[PDB]
């Protein structure tokens, strides 16, 4: 599974807060998440399916900001440019992810607008690097498939693909 997540990425779900994609898919919690559509504009959506996908070659990406990603090398993430990459070639490339700084602040201004509505807009973004890589061996993934567009905004500001 290419566009799967170890379990404990945590992703930021509309009424609970940061959740580890593994408890969200163990659970099937019926949540929404944050995601971005083709105009670059922020909404929610609920999670439509769970899925446990076993185990595979998963690696630990160590970001600039000192957040960390956990996935397969091949899992696609929203660079500052617009483009869903595996973040093996933002690592390769060094390209920069386009992040969200402040979570909570981003949120709370998300209440008070109407949605879909621009992530720029929304809060502070910040362009991080993928500065190193590791092997951890076959590890426990999952997937959540989505409604609409196939991506979602991580704990740490970054918008992963599903």
């Amino acid at each position: 599974c290419p566009g799967c997540l170890s379990f404990g990425t945590e992703i930021l779900t509309v009424e609970y807060g940061p959740l580890p994609i593994g408890k969200i898919v163990s659970e099937e919690i019926n949540c929404s998440v944050y995601s971005v559509d083709p105009e670059g504009r922020v909404y929610t959506q609920a999670i439509a399916q769970w899925h446990d996908r076993g185990e595979q070659e998963v690696l630990e990406y160590e970001l600039e900001d000192g957040s960390v990603i956990r996935a397969a090398s091949d899992h696609r993430f929203l660079t500052t440019d617009y483009q869903l990459l595996a973040i093996e070639e933002i690592f390769a490339r060094q390209l920069d992810l386009l992040t969200l700084e402040n979570i909570k602040q981003t949120e709370e201004a998300l209440d008070n607008h109407r949605l879909p509505f621009p992530l720029l807009d929304a809060g502070t973004i910040k362009m991080v690097k993928v500065i190193g890589r590791r092997s951890l061996g076959v590890q426990r993934i999952f997937d959540i498939g989505l409604p609409q567009d196939h991506n979602f905004l991580l704990a740490n500001g970054a918008i992963a693909a599903n």
